[PDB]
């Protein structure tokens, strides 16, 4: 007891925290939405709040398959719910296959009913359905499987997720039953917004419970990482929030464990690790975040009838996620008791046998100077388009430098980042493609280095060349639109064995910025520089030098 480094607010938080080097040398966790929406099978976890509303195809789907909501509500699933084959040691055994590093069940979801131990919450699966504490299961399973132990909470969207339920006959209107939460209207706004309108989406026993919620989560099963969904970044919950991080954070100090808090928005990239969808952008971001997918192409919580994706799909959008400083939560849906299906099974399996051979590119890398080249929305068309083997992805560890080809080629490929104007006394010393024994051939010519594919594939889906090299590279800068001029960055990498020094020179309309950088050996850094009286950003003319060597010109 003592330790309060942390105070409840966002200056003390980001004045000590740091976001954990394993969450960056992870890259990959698998998610599992699995609950009592997983009895129905109708792949909704939101099946709670529509069968409620009156019409909704859901609502329609209960009165006809369970019962009017007088006779048979969300809570008369829970004593079906028996989950007679969940097996703790089992999941883990599916989740270690995938090459996966952490785990994140759903702790709690938005349907009231927790999966562990709780000692408020009277609807939770220790005393009820499983009558077990999967969580705990879970845990200690995770600890016997060498990876690390996270958890979802989607309990703050409980306070409002059945107030359909008040607008039409049924059981929520009997509001001694607790596991329908405090039946609020929806709070307001589009999106990843903080703003709610006139419906701030909680209110004071909510966030009191959440509270308890997190504390005894926090408490029992010391998670290593905690995910939250999207509403506990709209205004009124924040003050709770940070009274949950300080606390989370205070005992991480204390287990010398270092922990990881996901959020969708509302909250700084340096307190938290944002959890967000995939961009159309190539940038690499500065801190590092995750982004979520599930296997099934229809749902993340087990229905009847799913399509799962390919492994090829996934292992391209894993490799893009981490070429730009991104983890990868990918779902896997359980069904109602407890047998994670062959087909997912599969997949997962899939994505470690890949990982078995590739992962030298992916575990503990970072982000290289730029993430991705090649050609990779409103087309009236199914074009069919599918990567090839010149869309390539980045990464780099120990000095190496991994070119991720998303396709396969019986010929060649030229990386076009390594072009003479990226590069200064770049030598390559070595290249080869992962699980490949062929020599590979190449040649470093003006427009990049060109290398054959070998003969024979080592794995399907992506092929990972390992390349060994000195000199110094420089990224193609990025332009960004500020008052009166314009913000340049880029990345530059020193491969070389010894400190380097470079110097940048950005013209933008005549008015010439530079910087000279020391680069320490084998490191890499980004480098921001500012051009001024900057007329019009659409408009400007712009050249871009590395060591007096033009890297880039608005020539179109
Ligand atoms: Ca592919």
């Amino acid at each position: 007891k003592g330790t309060d480094v942390f105070k409840a607010d966002s200056a003390s938080i980001a004045q000590n925290y740091t976001i954990p080097e394993w969450f960056k040398d992870a890259k990959f966790g698998i998610f599992i939405h699995w609950g009592v929406y997983s009895v129905p099978a109708y792949g909704s976890e939101w099946y709670s709040r529509w069968m409620y509303k009156e019409g909704h195809p859901i609502n329609k789907y209960h009165v006809q398959t369970y019962g009017p909501l007088t006779k048979f509500g969300y809570k008369d699933f829970i004593p079906m719910f028996k989950a007679e084959n969940f097996n703790a040691d089992e999941w883990l055994a599916v989740v270690k296959s995938s090459g996966a590093q952490y785990i994140v069940p759903v702790a709690e979801h938005h349907d009231g009913f927790a999966m562990y131990s709780s000692t408020f919450n009277k609807w939770n699966a220790v005393d009820m359905g499983p009558k077990r504490d999967i969580i705990g299961e879970l845990k200690e399973a995770t600890k016997k499987a060498g990876l690390r132990f996270g958890l979802s909470s989607h309990r703050c969207e409980n306070a409002w997720f059945y107030e359909y339920g008040m607008e039409t006959p049924s059981d929520v209107q009997d509001t001694t039953i607790t596991l329908y939460g405090e039946r609020l209207h929806e709070p307001e706004g589009q999106g990843m917004t903080p703003y709610c309108g006139k419906y701030e989406g909680s209110n004071e026993r909510s966030r009191r419970q959440f509270l308890m919620h997190t504390y005894e989560l926090i408490d029992k099963y010391q998670p290593e990482l905690i995910w939250f969904d999207w509403t506990v970044g709209k205004y009124p919950f924040q003050p709770t929030f940070y009274k949950f991080m300080a606390y989370y954070y205070n005992s991480a100090l204390d287990w010398n464990k270092e922990v990881v808090v996901n959020t969708k928005f509302g909250y700084g990239d340096n307190i938290q690790v944002f959890d967000i969808e995939r961009g159309k952008s190539d940038r690499i971001r500065e801190y590092p975040w995750q982004t979520d997918t599930s296997v099934g192409k229809k749902s993340w919580s087990y229905c009847v009838g799913e399509e799962n994706k390919s492994p090829d799909h996934i292992i391209d959008d894993f490799v893009d996620i981490v070429s730009k400083n991104g983890n990868l939560l990918l779902n896997i849906g359980p069904k109602a008791d407890g047998t994670i299906t062959d087909e997912q099974k599969n997949v997962l399996a899939e994505i470690g046998k890949w990982l078995k051979t590739n992962g030298e590119a992916i575990y503990g890398s970072r982000p290289w100077v730029i993430a991705s080249e090649g050609h990779n929305g409103y087309m009236t068309d199914n074009t069919k388009t599918e990567y090839t083997a010149d869309d390539i992805r980045f990464t780099t560890c120990d000095n190496n430098l991994y070119a991720v080809s998303l396709a396969w080629t019986d010929g060649s490929v030229t990386i076009k980042s390594l072009a003479t104007k990226y590069c200064r006394n770049v030598e390559i010393e070595s290249v080869e493609m992962l699980g490949s024994s062929e020599k590979i051939d190449y040649k470093m010519t003006d427009e990049g280095l060109v290398v054959n594919f070998p003969k024979n594939k080592p794995t399907e889906y992506a092929h990972v060349f390992k390349i060994k090299l000195k000199g110094v590279v420089v990224s193609k800068p990025l332009y960004d639109k500020v008052d009166n001029g314009c913000l340049i960055t880029v990345r530059v990498a020193n491969h070389n064995a010894e400190d380097a020094n470079v110097t940048l020179k950005s013209v933008v309309d005549g008015n010439e910025v530079s910087t000279q950088v020391a680069v320490k050996a084998k490191s890499e850094q980004w480098v921001k520089m500012q051009n001024k009286d900057v007329k019009s950003f659409d408009d400007m003319s712009c050249k871009f030098y590395f060591n007096d060597n033009l890297t880039y010109e608005n020539e179109f």
